[PDB]
């Protein structure tokens, strides 16, 4: 028996617990997946010396845990078989596809992570903010009022996720790219470090922040926090929230502890499920909000009508560029280059301080010293130079977020054949209007790998102005791209497959009025009729957005914890 | 200072560190790489309820720590790029290729693994004997001497890891394969199960071991060893161990840690490199021993001359079948069946013990049910049902290893579409003849992620028997496998990259004599000249090997941790 | 090149394979329907899919 | 050098070559449709009896192109279909078409 109990030791999950357990309460979290991260629990994987030297390496382990949601039946034909082997006479549910699956209204991309930490173990950590046209109103008629709110509450996210703006200020191909930019945009668009939840400790290390960073995940008390009261709880599958009646409170948690087998009831004053926008909606439902198997209207569901509904997912553009002849030769425009390199008559030198140089000390220092010390090599960026983190945010004229950087590169070939010194990664982010018909619904028959209902897409990006929209973006992804360099063959643009980006949202989403918002939660992240129930994480997000959402989960979850903290008692110690 | 300091947390380092500990000693270990297998420190990773309910995931873990050994000079051309792109007009020296590396005299598959636990976190486990004929001897001119000291240290071996012959023979698949491969050998080969370094915990759960299972790599005293001694140092690149003049003794080894950035000098009574067949060498060649850079015989080093030369490595072919009809039908011979699937009145019924069924009651027991709750399936073998561990070892008339079973494969798109049931893999391990012109050598210019010199090798499979064998075997291969399926396409009989297979021997090479056996090691494993100097691994096996070697190596190590507990006193609590 | 040249195939079965990265532009049915000559007789299992 | 190996099917009347009576083929004419399994039995057994004696006999000149390894290849590729207005003495006991004149 505990105060609050958290499902999910995500970075959601552990904004609820950083709050709550420093504020005197007695919490429980479970996740159902195991501690996957070495002694720093739930911590990024990214942060070993081997993966900073070695960061390629690094897209493996991505995919390790990245488990597709929804497979539909394959019915791809093998026919070079030889006659003594066995064959189907039909496309029969086989390797676990869901044969509830549209294959053609899936976001075959979506996957979820089960390791303590959720996916912030291996997360880029893009950790900006949203503005007002992708944000929902936390107060509504005082635009003043709400600004204030969201300033406050996601400026201790940043504070708990340790974003800064400075980590690359000396990188050169990061400078490269953002002046260049800012120059040909002249005053239409600003550019500018993309915020990154980490901090940098040499020229080549970065402590990526994640879970860990919001909250330590040791049980407590110990020395440190000799008053604190915490225990994690891996290896349980959290399946059942149970339902008072009246339908005004949750009475337990059932749980199934995977390592011995045996289930268990857990009881609770504070219930908050924060467990992914899939399975914080795959749980209520398997607990009898929303409706369990495909939808049907004709028998429409009394608790939550809208969870599952108005799921948002953005469409996402990528490609690769070489950077460009142009962009090489002006790293070495303060240099005066003589002698051909590698002949002993070779020299390059530079005037320091100079008024006239294009560049600091620090830049051409270093381009003097890589082409002295290794004339051998053809371009003048140093070797371990750190790599671009630029980005212009989301605006109306050009509703998308950008990143123009490097994250996860699977090397097949003419990555590998070119210098990686010259390559840089855009990845555009659009944004979708939230619209009940797409949906994510669980299987009354069919069941997933831990015995719950199946989840199912049935998804497509609305037509009108998402689509617009969408293609809007990748023109700008070509022509914004072309200014730094030509696409790299292998990483031409493209639009990557749907739900790949990760960014679900809307799942359980947030309103002011159940009925008039179509919402699950209120501002405060309560369920509607619930005095005990919270969910955290991106199925709040109710709006069109193309930013990267956690950090506007982590500032909702901020505020569900205060109405929390306003309103339950933590038990004595 | 300690007693004893292990260079390395693999199997075998552990190995040393389990005899050691346990004798009293005050040990300290260091590798270069960090705890990350959560909280068992050197677990194998595989051992999380998700990745044993989603195996096909678990190829990504690794792939992501295989750190090619070396890689040449990428010759591929890119001639798409945009003209705004710059290129160069040579293929020069990037992205951390090895100049040094011929391309055509590599062993372009060899990777290490940099993470406290070794490589024993990612391997298949498979824990064989070798037979005489890929033995070294260890008693000379007394072959039942020879005979019961080796049948005596493997059978410690196998207490460590957990050797067993027995955790898959409830798998339907197994026996299936496993019989029928008996019955169309009659008397010609024996077949069994791989011996599997693992304990079985679930129906559907196995524990593998490694490392951790070796040695719990928890620092002592503790509650449960509180008259133990040690200390595991992870991120600590040992650099160097230090000669006296007289080359008789290490007088002290030097490390580098990657956390904080400085280094240090440790000393201790004995030293153990446990570091890996391709690090132990490095190492050495660091440290005065052996030749630095492009190896010339004109001028021959004075220290362990042979040292990085008769280096083997395995010829590996692959394969995939599709299992036959005549097979999947036998499965189900037992069953008599009325109706036709999906109906009321469809029945699957056996008689239990009948004198005339083909399998027993379990086995019949599992079909039926399978078929009538799962009436959808065309297939008569269960779901979570494990999967065929089957081997044939090697032998003089077929030498060579072989492993018909499944292992973390890539599934790519005929390999979902085929039902993960009907396949099986095929791995058959030729015996590579150790030549002095084989050889691991170090740069004198380039180097590697931690500054050390930068491997290359100098590796052809010799003419002659080795490459005689090597086509016997992939002929075999295709003979055998006839008989369970016809191929996977997709998957089809093929040699795969040089070293790919990870069982490189011979680096620094065990013989009773020096000179004669044109060796680096004696059967104490001790180096020669040197009073306490010792190495394990692989690369202490100078013989010609085709089943899996860690075994063999351990077993060596065990021996070697004797002379260590009979020449040296540990000091005293 | 010129064999292929001259190899038109016997029978195609309907393709029911799955592009999904079109841009939300493009129009996209909901349906594999019988499309660039097919033959939607054909059992894509029990073909002779070579023949030409 | 190349390995093809080309195997025998035993003629069985489950095999059809037919048309459809409402689809129609480029040149406006019903469209052939295939249902055909090679037999289980000897056809089958001898089809990977022949891989495995590609396999067995290739061996002894050199080993596998990479991108060229053993495979079957796609049914009717090979382009030998036969039995489809076959040859008999009678009709009706030999399930024949024409005679050993070729006449129908
Ligand atoms: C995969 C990925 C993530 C991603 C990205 C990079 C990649 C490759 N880049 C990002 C970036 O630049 N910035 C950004 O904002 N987001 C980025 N992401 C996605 C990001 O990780 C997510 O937006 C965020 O991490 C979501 O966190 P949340 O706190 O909502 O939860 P979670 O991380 O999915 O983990 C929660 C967990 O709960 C568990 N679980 C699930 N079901 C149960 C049940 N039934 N019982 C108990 N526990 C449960 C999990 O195992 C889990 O870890
Ligand atoms: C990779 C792999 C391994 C493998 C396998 C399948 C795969 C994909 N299947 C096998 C099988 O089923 N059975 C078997 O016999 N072996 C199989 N293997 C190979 C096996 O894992 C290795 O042979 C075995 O692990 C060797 O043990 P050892 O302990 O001798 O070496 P290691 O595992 O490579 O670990 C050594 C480590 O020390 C480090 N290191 C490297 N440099 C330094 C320096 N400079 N200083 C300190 N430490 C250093 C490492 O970081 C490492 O972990």
């Amino acid at each position: 028996k505990y105060d609050v109990v958290i499902v999910g030791s995500g970075p959601i999950g552990c904004t609820y617990a950083r709050e709550l357990v420093g504020a005197g309460y007695k919490v429980a979290m479970f996740d159902i997946g195991e501690i996957d991260s070495g002694l720093k629990i739930g911590a990024h994987k990214k942060n070993t010396v081997e993966y900073q030297k070695n960061i390629d390496k690094f897209v493996n382990v991505i995919q390790g845990q990245l488990m597709s949601v929804s497979v539909p039946v394959n019915t791809l034909v093998v026919d070079t078989l030889s006659p003594t082997s066995w064959q189907a006479s039909t496309f029969f549910v086989r390797n676990g596809s869901n044969p509830e699956q549209d294959p053609l209204r899936n976001l075959s991309g979506q996957a979820v992570t089960r390791v303590v930490g959720g996916m912030s173990t291996h997360w880029t950590c893009a950790t900006p903010r949203f503005d007002r046209e992708q944000r929902p109103l936390l107060v509504k008629d005082d635009a003043d009022a709400d600004d204030a709110e969201w300033d406050r509450l996601y400026t201790k996210a940043e504070s708990y996720f340790q974003t800064g703006t400075d980590q690359f200020k000396e990188s050169i191909r990061h400078n490269l790219v953002l002046n260049k930019l800012t120059e040909e945009y002249k005053g239409q668009r600003d550019f500018q470090q993309i915020p990154l939840a980490a901090t940098r400790r040499s020229p080549t290390f970065v402590e990526w922040s994640s879970a860990n960073t919001v909250f330590d995940l040791q049980n407590r008390p110990n020395t440190d926090a000799p008053e604190e009261r915490f225990n994690l709880f891996p290896a349980v599958a959290c399946e059942r929230v149970v339902r008072n009646a009246l339908n005004s409170e949750i009475e337990s948690l059932h749980i199934h502890d995977l390592i011995s087998g045996d289930r268990f009831e857990i009881k609770a004053d504070v219930y908050v499920l924060t467990a992914g926008a899939v399975h914080n909606t795959q749980l209520l439902v398997n607990s009898g909000f929303g409706q369990l198997g495909r939808p049907n209207p004709a028998n429409p569901p009394e608790l939550l009508p809208s969870l599952g509904s108005y799921i948002t997912e953005q469409s996402l553009v990528f490609c690769q560029t070489v950077m460009s002849t142009e962009l090489i030769d002006s790293v070495k425009s303060d240099m005066t280059i003589r002698g051909t390199p590698g002949e002993l008559t070779y020299s390059v030198t530079y005037t320091p301080g100079a008024s006239t140089n294009k560049h600091p000390d620090w830049w051409n220092e270093k381009v003097k010293n890589h082409m002295m010390q290794h004339q051998e090599d053809p371009l003048p960026i140093p070797f371990e130079d750190p790599e671009p983190q630029v980005t212009t945010l989301f605006q109306p004229s050009h509703p998308w977020h950008t990143q123009i950087h490097r994250d996860a590169a699977a090397a097949g070939a003419v990555q590998q054949s070119i210098d990686s010194r010259l390559i840089v990664d855009w990845r555009f982010f659009g944004r979708t209007e939230p619209k009940e018909e797409n949906k994510l619904w669980f299987s009354d028959k069919i069941t997933d790998a831990y015995n719950m209902p199946q989840p199912t897409f049935d998804f497509r990006f609305p037509a009108g102005r998402t689509s617009k929209e969408a293609e809007d973006m990748m023109t700008d992804m070509c022509v914004m791209s072309a200014k730094i360099g030509g696409f790299l063959p292998g990483s031409l643009p493209q639009f990557m497959e749907p739900g790949l980006v990760l960014h679900l949202g809307g799942t359980h989403r947030m309103g002011f009025d159940e009925k008039e918002d179509n919402c699950c939660v209120n501002t405060d992240s309560r369920v509607f009729g619930f005095k005990n129930l919270f969910l955290g994480g991106c199925g709040n997000i109710p709006t069109a957005y193309g930013a990267n959402p956690t950090l506007t989960a982590m500032s909702l979850a901020i505020k569900s914890c205060e109405y929390i903290k306003q309103n339950f008692t933590p038990s004595p110690f």
